[PDB]
């Protein structure tokens, strides 16, 4: 997260960070066994943290649960990154309280202009490299498609939105892959793709969760 704000050891109680080793991309629990996260985050060996504020200390509300089962999006396409959403399966279920907590689906999807959390612990600098241990947080606007579609001209499909600010220094980045944007206490977002990070016109490009409720509840019935 790139101009945001250190969220505060367990203020966002749904974020997860996927670990194969090391942290390499956020997610958003959504229950007490299954996971949400980007496609583009796919790979075997995950092990799920809830629970964390410092990915490089226990401090003592973890809970670290290996992954039974990972689900891409049957639809997604790597080029593209339409469709950038994955289901992870916990091998068992977290126990659930004020610092591990899932976060609810949309019932409805969130217009332009809506304010939302994003968060992550990716890279703090759009030219530098430094990765914070800690778990940032950033307040950003929904953008309107037609900006969104301005800014990245034959890019931005119906499952896809922008969101944060045109004029640059405020977005998620390398390593915020995967993590929530949550509006009116909804998962609309997966963080998913741009041109760097908080570059002028280059908005942060987010999977639009509510168009994957319907896959999700059926997927989550059936695995
Ligand atoms: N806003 C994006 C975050 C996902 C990874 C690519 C960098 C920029
Ligand atoms: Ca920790």
């Amino acid at each position: 997260i790139v101009g945001g704000y250190t969220c505060g050891a367990n203020t966002v109680p749904y974020q997860v960070s996927l670990n194969s080793g090391y942290h390499f991309c956020g997610g958003s629990l959504i229950n007490s066994q299954w996971v949400v996260s980007a496609a583009h985050c796919y790979k075997s060996g995950i092990q799920v943290r809830l629970g964390e504020d410092n990915i490089n200390v226990v401090e003592g509300n973890e809970q670290f649960i290996s992954a039974s089962k990972s689900i891409v999006h049957p639809s997604y396409n790597s080029n593209t990154l339409n469709n950038d959403i994955m289901l992870i399966k916990l091998k068992s279920a977290a126990s659930l309280n004020s610092r591990v907590a899932s976060i609810s689906l949309p019932t409805s999807c969130a217009s332009a202009g809506t304010q939302c959390l994003i968060s992550g612990w990716g890279n703090t600098k759009s030219s530098g490299t430094s990765y914070p241990d800690v778990l940032k947080c950033l307040k950003a606007p929904i953008l309107s498609d037609s900006s969104c579609k301005s800014a990245y001209p034959g890019q931005i499909t119906s499952n896809m939105f922008c969101a944060g600010y045109l004029e640059g220094g405020k977005d998620s980045c390398q390593g915020d892959s995967g993590g929530p944007v949550v509006c009116s206490g909804k998962l609309q977002g997966i963080v998913s793709w741009g041109s760097g990070c908080a570059q002028k016109n280059k908005p942060g490009v987010y999977t639009k969760v509510c168009n994957y409720v319907s896959w999700i509840k059926q997927t989550i019935a059936s695995n």
